[PDB]
Order: structure tokens, then sequence, then C-alpha cells
């Protein structure tokens, strides 16, 4: 069993803005994480990242369709084995 | 194409130790990001985790087999596309 993910990576102050516009869609995913970098980056905010889950794909569909990301933020999809 | 990934979740202290203690590892992983959360969880500390990404299943492996991560802690796996 797997749950569908997603990676936003962008500036920091981006992601923060985009968070709390989620808001408006929370029926279109569960968790929302804080943002997070990778320890290898000194790469000052671009270089940070949030995590959403889903409930499914189909979910996950819907959010991607719906939601405005903007072009300042890179989107990647992955699946975490329950 | 697609990247291994791996979720250590547990006590944000015993990951910041276990990710000291990763350096004498870094041959097997990538990347090791900070501790993140998810926004809905209040749960200080034990609600943390880190993402770690590999070159590779084989190196995902050899890292589980090799380094010590404790029971308090917990371990899940999935991938992301590249």
């Amino acid at each position: 069993a797997t749950t569908p993910i997603i990676h936003l990576k962008g500036d920091a102050n981006i992601l923060k803005c985009l968070r709390y516009r989620l808001s408006k869609y929370k029926q279109l995913y569960e968790q929302v994480s804080s943002t997070w970098h990778w320890t290898c980056t000194d790469g000052k905010h671009k270089n940070a990242i949030v995590t959403l889950t889903y409930i499914s794909t189909s979910q996950r569909d819907d959010f991607l369709n719906t939601v405005v990301i903007p072009n300042t933020v890179s989107v990647s999809t992955g699946y975490m084995t329950i």
C-alpha cells in the first residue's frame, strides 16, 4: 500500500504563502509539512521544500489541476509505502 | 526514473543525533533533510521526520543493513519520480 506524496520546491517564503493558500483546498490534500531543506544545501530560501500527502492519486490529480502552483516552484511526485 | 527515499520518524533530538551519526556513513545515502513535521501536528518532538534520498535501492538496502536505527524511530520507504 502506498501514499501519493508531493514535493513543492523553491523559495521558502513562496512555499509559506502557497501553504497559507492551500487552506482553501484542505479537501484536496491531507498533510502539508513545514518547510525543510537538504542539509548539504546552504542555498538559502530557494532550496526549501514542502511535502504534502494525499488520500489517493485521484486527490493528487484534483489538487494539481485546481491549486495554482507558481512557476517559481517545482513540483515532483512520488509515493511512500504504508 | 525514481529516487529511493526514506522517512525516519520520531523524537526530534533522537533524529538529530542519528543524523550526526550518519556522517560515518555518507557513502550509504545522498541527502538527509533537516527535521520537519506535519503542520497538523502539535505533537512536539516525536512527530518529527527526516527524509533521506539514495542513489539506488541497493544503496538503500546497504544503509538499512548497516546503520543502527533505534527502536524509538520508525522507518518507512518510498520513491520520488525524477
